[PDB]
DNA sequence: CGCTAGTA
DNA sequence: ACTAGCG
């Protein structure tokens, strides 16, 4: 995600418990306790024996929400953005590569390092979300399958109010344009919370501490949707974003070696790789729960096309962005696994 | 030396 | 997180 991010910023954080949060609705990126969980089933997952420790991790933090009377709305990545389409697969060859050094080593007979061959191998599937999907729903706690990135998702719940909070491992929600984002919770309540509104407690942020000037020094600075430019980092991408007047951040960009006294020529793809980054924070599809129905995560602006915004997420029938949304159709195959139906969040 | 990028 | 390497 953004790199080091949080360490810029640090004077916008506040250490807080999730007793805050009472009588409130916050959302979970659920991934990041999947994740955790799944660590612990590692050679278990990688022996295709089964296994539900990680189930019971989600649950003991979701059961940890609901003790201090938090409603908290699990929500989960779905299909893959057009962008990482490929990088997902190279992470999948690298998978299945230390499974096979894992599975090769552990019939050697040391399994004494099957501990970092197995472990490097872990792969979050979708039934495992599916099953703690279901283990929520037999406590009342609603989920939520993006129909894309997490992120999105979750910056849109934060958005339009239907949360208060979001319960994340990833400063990437900071650069969606979230109020409100708790970090480092463990399984008591204890994390650092960051708001929007308190950004500009960061002398180190100029006058970056608006939403779109802040986003885009996140993506200066360097993310999934796009790398930085050599020798850019935080700092750099904060410095001549302060050092800019100009409306037009493309001319900005490419007069970035003039701000920062650097030998930096910018590639005619990182022009283009930067208009797709901000298309992908500010127009990347959501599910809105409410209205049941897919939409970007911002309304498009009055100098946007949406039939050059494919990559930004494909728009298929609410029905089906609906089963999507509730898990019952999988990612990947399109086949209903499951017929839940919340008539019988999504009020 | 402030800052980046690779290592842990 | 620690720090060599470099503008
Ligand atoms: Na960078």
């Amino acid at each position: 995600g953004i790199q080091g991010l949080l360490q810029f910023i640090k004077e916008a954080s506040e250490p807080i418990h999730v007793r805050k949060y009472k009588g409130q609705v916050v959302a979970v990126d659920t991934y990041c306790w999947l994740h955790k969980g799944a660590i612990a089933c590692a050679e278990k997952l990688a022996k295709g024996e089964p296994t539900d420790r990680y189930v019971g991790f989600c649950m003991k933090f979701v059961n940890m929400l609901l003790s201090h009377g938090i409603k908290p709305i699990l929500v989960f990545d779905g299909c893959t953005l057009p962008s990482k389409k490929e990088v997902e697969r190279s992470r999948r060859e690298r998978r299945q590569a230390n499974l096979l050094k894992g599975k090769q080593l552990l019939r050697e007979g040391k399994v004494s390092e099957a501990r970092e061959c197995f472990t490097r191998s872990i792969n979050i599937t979708h039934a495992m979300a599916h099953k703690v999907i279901k283990a929520a729903r037999s406590q009342g706690v609603d989920c939520l399958v993006a129909p894309y990135e997490a992120d999105a998702q979750l910056a849109y719940l934060n958005k339009a109010g239907i949360v208060q909070a979001i319960i994340t491992e990833d400063s990437d929600l900071l650069a969606f344009g979230c109020k409100k984002v708790i970090l480092k919770m463990d399984q008591f309540g204890n994390g650092l919370e960051i708001d929007q509104a308190r950004l500009g407690m960061c002398r180190q942020l100029g006058d970056v501490f608006t939403e779109e000037k802040f986003r885009y020094m996140c993506i200066l600075s360097g993310c999934d949707y796009l790398s930085s430019l050599r020798g850019i980092g935080l700092a750099k991408a904060c410095k001549v974003l302060r050092l800019a007047n100009n409306p037009d951040i493309v001319k900005v960009i490419k007069k970035i070696g003039h701000y920062l006294k650097m030998n930096i020529t910018v590639p005619e793809d990182y022009i283009n790789g930067f208009i797709r980054a901000n298309n992908t924070f500010l127009y990347q599809l959501v599910f809105d729960p409410i209205k049941r129905k897919l939409i970007p995560l911002n309304a498009y602006e009055d100098d946007v096309d949406p039939e050059t915004l494919s990559y930004a997420g494909q728009y298929v029938d609410d029905s089906i962005a609906l089963q999507i949304a509730l898990g019952n159709k999988d990612i990947n195959t399109f086949e209903q696994i499951d017929d839940y139906n919340p008539d019988t969040l999504y009020f």
